[PDB]
């Protein structure tokens, strides 16, 4: 019945995003996505501990999908004979039926088409939702990602102004509850359902092993840190679908800001710090002023430092001594 | 002195709110509530846990009272002489001695009568206070409710705009902490004196075993379940009096929001989860669209599948395909 | 190359603040601080426990430097010889080199000078970070403050009306780890170094043994309450380097509360608790109405009342038995 036309779209792996117009002169649109759900177990830390994650596309986050305010978002999703147990999918930015939830439920080897009408602009947690206890299970062990939904006109400051971002980058952050055995080592599981009693038991505990960004330690660091140079503005999305966190760019501040992450609402300025609730997405722009190395954390900094929360930026351009400068470096005491 | 008209509130267990006005011709009058304590063994789970409660008129939550701005709030607050603890009551919604405590410490066979005049709007916690660490264990026993303070003029979007409600409910969350024995198994005590060792030990490490809403697990739901219609704008207050919480409803959405809780400051729009700061009330309203269950749950999905922090709706109506549809049911893959 | 006038402050250990000027006709001045860190071994509670610190000028938190946007802010930072560890300083107000923390790492017996440009209001954070798991050690062992930077023409409302305070305090709470041993006593170390072990295996599991103001279970009581009148209009601005607060006035209101922070935003209105994330500094300003005691606390009231983070106003003044009245001392039930 509905006599829209359709656009595919080609997910990119965080912390990329497809690509995408901000403000926008088309109309409604039906825009077709697939996600491929994959149980796979990986590495987590540079240790060498592993665990037992489950994912959209292969990836923890999933894969940001961007559409517009009255878009239809209709995605196939793909739950594959491979896998072991069954999924769905529940899109917070949806209407109606556990957000999707209630109409997704797929066996391995089958597969579902939703579509949902994008009438809540912001940024957005998709997640896997089976039922009962497997639905923490199945989102702390990685099924979740986010949307953004943007306005037509772009991004606003709320006093009449456009926002326009050169980039954005999607940060998901994982609360990851890795057993241990009796002598202090994480434990390894040969399957998701082999992991799930003693992983349940911890979580119930609500203290998580690690917390990570793009899921593992260090993902956003070395080679893919994050990039910027002096003089853009780059748009950070971060969500915790299950878990709060308090995103700050080290060095750098949130000039403006959507914490609660819906564009309906003008954004907070100057932010040093700003709170993820979970079970949502936010965002930050920032307009890099100085060059050099940024660290992008939760400011726990326990969990920053030391159990895998921090990400890095790595800017160019020219130093801004007005800003900042050391007047006297390093030097003995008088 | 105060020569006011004087006005009767009947009550009302949560999750119901007593009946009353929103926009209201009336004047300021002296509105007149009774709570009596009552401690009490309680179920909490479905498996048969039991705890040691200590309730404002025999409910976890306390029932919430509702006036207006500029009321003044008289409350005979009741200790009968069955009870074995001293007790208080504390209004954040008041102005001095602490809330009200100072003025209301009452021991078993007393009761005392506090006013206070309702200066500040919004959706506020009350609590027991006797002094020192009694305080955190009576609040987390369960001596904890909410006060909401209507404008007179009713509820506003901060654009001029009147927000009605058609119904509201009360969701107390109550973080509880039953210790386990050797073994695992949660533990039964005789009396609060004989629980509170044991119970502030583990109180003190932060971590609930329980975080339900209404009292128990499964209170909002079946028989019990929140209800709506299509079309039906529903105010939800959800209080948390000691800790943390993040409400979101599973398939809608908060259309309007006050976290904080606060009506004199403009509700936030089409929020997916909101944040609720122990020590607090806020409110979300929402215009149900979609038929169905929904579930409200803090969004730590541990707690809300495992802990016991779920409520439904079940809503009725016509589903909208337009917002929703199952474009192609579950079927094998290609 | 800087030809602006310099102006010396002379600091003041916390809560109190060293004497500015609210709005004010001066034009960007070069102000000049000097701090001096401290390791010491300090006692933290009331049983004596003892705590391995590491501070700013010998004080939990770190004094608050207030300035003006636009001004810029020149610390030396000393590291003594009779200190055992690099230590530096990352200000959340300052733009660049990670807050500062990249060009202010000195060996003990070391100094050097910083200087950076106030472009963002609010009150901001500001702590050590050497690099990796320093980083959280050093500020959860007490290496954290704040800084105040003022509009030139004072705080305002957000409607054209000057916010003005009579007085200002700063609140800095501390999340400790102190580990026990065996039979469940806390432990004592003979230095940060043997301490940090222990200390760090604590801290990954994510809570403290004590929450504090101004370095100490009941640090802010007593000799040492804070204290107004009846008609005088304070400013409390609290900080929490690592870790989520719920600050809360027991008997008044958050009157204007930035809990974010940042003087870019309009305050909200008739708060009962706010919300100080992790990593961040927020303000709130209450006028006083009602004489008497207060409690300021964070409304987990176990951390409050249990763990050490409550402290007195003490208030003088007339009571107001229209805000609030006894009407009926406790007597038998009828
Ligand atoms: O983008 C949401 C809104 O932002 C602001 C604009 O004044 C308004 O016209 C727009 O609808
Ligand atoms: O309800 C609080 C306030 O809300 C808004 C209105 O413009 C104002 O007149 C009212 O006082
Ligand atoms: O203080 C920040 C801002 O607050 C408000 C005023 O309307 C504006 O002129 C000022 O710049
Ligand atoms: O940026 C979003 C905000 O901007 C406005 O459209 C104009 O102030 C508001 O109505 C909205 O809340
Ligand atoms: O809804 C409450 C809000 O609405 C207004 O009255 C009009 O914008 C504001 O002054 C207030 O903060
Ligand atoms: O108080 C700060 C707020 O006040 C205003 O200047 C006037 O409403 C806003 O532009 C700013 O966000
Ligand atoms: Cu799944
Ligand atoms: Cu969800
Ligand atoms: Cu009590
Ligand atoms: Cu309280
Ligand atoms: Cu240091
Ligand atoms: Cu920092």
């Amino acid at each position: 019945d509905l006599k829209l036309p359709r656009q595919k779209v080609e997910l990119v792996a965080p912390p990329f995003v497809h690509a995408h117009e901000q403000a926008t002169k088309q109309g409604p649109k039906i825009v077709e996505f697939k996600l491929t759900i994959e149980e796979k177990k990986v590495v987590i830390d540079e240790k060498g501990t592993t665990f037992q994650a489950m994912t959209f596309n292969g990836s923890m986050p999933g894969p940001l999908m961007v559409v517009h305010e009255g878009d239809y978002v209709e995605t196939t999703l793909v739950n594959p004979a491979t896998n072991t147990m069954p999924h769905n999918i529940d899109f917070h930015s949806a209407t109606g039926a556990l957000g999707g939830g209630a109409l997704t439920l797929i066996n391995p080897g089958e597969q579902v088409v939703l579509r949902w009408k994008a009438t809540k602009t912001g940024v957005f947690v998709y997640h896997c939702a089976p039922g009962g206890p497997m639905i923490p299970w199945h989102v702390v062990s990685g099924m979740n990602g986010a949307v953004m939904v943007l306005p037509r006109d772009g991004l606003n400051d709320g006093k009449g102004h456009a926002l326009k971002y050169d980039k954005v980058y999607y940060v998901g952050e994982q609360d990851m509850y890795v057993p241990r055995d009796e002598k202090g080592n994480f434990k390894s599981y040969d399957s998701p359902g082999e992991a799930f009693t003693d992983t349940e038991e911890m979580m119930k505990k609500l203290i998580p092993s690690h917390v990570v960004f793009n899921g593992k330690v260090g993902a956003l660091t070395g080679k893919n840190a994050l990039t910027a140079n002096v003089g853009e503005n780059v748009l950070i999305v971060h969500s915790q679908a299950n878990r709060d966190s308090r995103p700050h760019l080290i060095g750098g501040h949130g000039d403006y800001v959507w914490e609660t992450g819906k564009f309906g609402n003008a954004p907070e300025v100057g932010l040093e710090t700003w709170f993820i609730r979970g079970g949502s997405a936010g965002a930050a722009m920032y307009k890099f002023m100085q060059p050099g190395i940024y660290a992008y954390v939760t400011h726990n900094l326990i969990e920053a430092a030391d159990l895998g929360a921090t990400a890095h930026f790595k800017v160019e351009g020219k130093w801004n001594d007005d800003l900042m400068t050391q007047v006297k470096a390093p030097a003995e005491i008088p």
